[PDB]
């Protein structure tokens, strides 16, 4: 009894979405879905992701994050059906992942974004909305437009956290 993914006639898309303007560095400040929970003695940790543009249009993506230590992954997030929208390349590769759709449903580029997530993985679904900023914290306004937006997706206060700042690994 996991929260069903929400359909995606109610996840919206970025309109007129810029492909260059979305590389860099995106810290996760806000991170939700069927499978986080408020954990208390173990807080989930604030993480990085790297967007760097192909010549083919592609992305490679590299998320950093600290662990025993650091670890960096990258993968390859190949332009979907719609501008703002992917799917993983070479899923063949990841065992037991049968799908994963990315989109992107609002961002400004030089601020935040919010990305919608959604995977099926051992025979399961499981989506995530991560609130991303440029820099490490974001106004109190957009930690309240996640939150309503996450709820909208059908999660409740517990399944929302902001990751806390830190400084080892995801700066290098």
């Amino acid at each position: 009894d996991l929260i069903p993914a929400p359909p995606l006639s109610s996840v919206p898309l970025q309109q007129n979405f810029q492909d260059n303007q979305f590389q860099g560095k995106w810290y996760v400040v806000g991170l939700a879905g069927n499978a986080i929970l408020r954990e208390d003695e173990d807080p989930q940790k604030m993480y990085a992701t790297i967007y760097e543009l192909k010549e083919d249009k592609s992305y490679n993506v590299t998320s950093v994050l600290f662990r025993d230590g650091c670890d960096y992954w990258i993968r390859t997030f190949v332009p979907g059906c719609q501008p703002g929208e992917f799917t993983l390349g070479n899923i063949q590769s990841y065992p037991g992942l049968t799908s994963y759709l990315v989109r992107v449903v609002s961002t400004n580029y030089n601020q935040f974004a919010m990305v919608f997530f959604k995977k099926v993985s051992q025979n399961q679904e499981y989506f995530k909305i991560t609130l991303y900023g440029r820099t490490k914290e974001l106004t109190s306004e957009l930690q309240e437009n996640f939150i309503r937006f996450s709820k909208s997706l059908g999660l409740p206060e517990n399944n929302i956290v902001f990751p806390v700042p830190i400084d080892q690994c995801i700066d290098g």
